[PDB]
């Protein structure tokens, strides 16, 4: 039985620690998963005091080659708008990409707004005012959301841009995607992104979006997988799946990755933390998708599992899996 720990994004939190407490029912192996952010996970891992970082946001090849990382997918989640809008219930609001952004820009300032009215004809909006809630810390959810208004609002693009931290038009600061669900719980009129566990969880009402094929559509697990069924995995794992074309694509999905050393000092940690990913993708697709977290098609476990053999060694170049 081993001790293992892992750090980062708390994007899939939620199933990392259910996966993690099956693993060790099963097994007895102990894995201990801290959420402080994807750029947290990513300092960390490097700064080697953890078994594993997790990232939402991949690093590029020339990055992973420089801190001698090896990165791969786990599941496929999505971020959802979490709203307290006093009268309306969950799954009713519907927002589009330009009225997303204009909202996070400070532009849009009630819900009766015309822009979102036009959006929501029979909804009868309250005059409350909104409350932008955003990430706090470093975040790998807030780079999925940042990436996503960029591609859907040309004022974001140009004036805030994409990143794991942003310099924000308006918002109060929540921290970890739990901080912002407890926010838009305590806040009436609150709007704040969320992976979608975090919100269904805490029974927070969410919008649906539209999708880049101009559909309206609802966020599911189902949904998230559809945004991800145009990816080329075989080209690469850092798959881009925002504002993906498709029926019923959810178009704020993401991916989310596993960082570790190619060159594995303590070897019997590696073996460990692959032994515990191997068991995840082959045991843990229920728990994923009781999570609403779509598993990754088996073509691609296939190609991390090549991977693993091809990258992961101990300092003698002995492949440990
Ligand atoms: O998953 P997060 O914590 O990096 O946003």
């Amino acid at each position: 039985e081993a001790s293992l720990t892992g750090a980062g994004a708390t994007f899939p939190a939620p199933v990392y620690a259910k996966w993690a407490d099956t693993y060790q029912k099963e097994t007895g192996n102990k894995v201990n998963y801290q959420g402080i952010g994807s750029s947290g996970g990513v300092k960390q891992i490097i700064a080697n005091t953890v078994d594993f970082g997790a990232s939402n946001a991949p690093l590029s090849d020339e990055k992973l080659a420089q801190e001698g990382l090896f990165q791969f997918p786990t599941v496929i989640g999505g971020v959802v708008l979490a709203v307290n809008i006093p009268g309306l219930k969950s799954g009713e609001l519907v927002l589009d990409g330009k009225t997303l952004g204009d909202i996070y820009l400070g532009k849009i300032k009630k819900w009766d707004d015309e822009a979102i009215a036009k959006l929501n004809p029979g909804l009868k909006l309250p005059s409350q005012n909104i409350a932008v809630v955003r990430r706090a810390d470093g975040s790998g959810t807030s780079f999925v959301f940042t990436s996503y208004l960029a591609k859907v609002n040309e004022e974001w693009k140009n004036n805030v841009g994409t990143g794991s931290t942003v310099k924000w038009p308006i918002g109060l600061g929540g921290k970890g995607n739990d901080g912002i669900a407890a926010f838009v719980q305590r806040l009436p009129g609150a709007i704040g992104y969320v992976e979608y566990a975090y919100a269904k969880q805490n029974n927070l009402a969410y919008t649906k979006l539209i999708s880049a094929d101009g559909k309206p559509v609802s966020p599911t697990e189902e949904n998230f997988a559809n945004a991800a069924k145009g990816a080329d995995w075989s080209k690469t794992f850092a798959q881009d799946l925002t504002n993906q074309k498709g029926e019923d694509a959810w178009p704020i999905t993401s991916t989310t990755f596993i960082l570790i050393h190619k060159d594995q000092k303590k070897p019997e940690q590696g073996t460990e933390v692959l032994k515990f990913f191997d068991w995840a993708y082959k045991t843990g697709a229920k728990q994923a998708n009781d999570l609403d977290y779509a598993s990754l098609p088996d073509s691609v476990v296939e190609q991390v599992r090549a991977a693993w053999k091809t990258n992961i060694k101990d300092s003698s170049g002995k492949p440990l899996y």
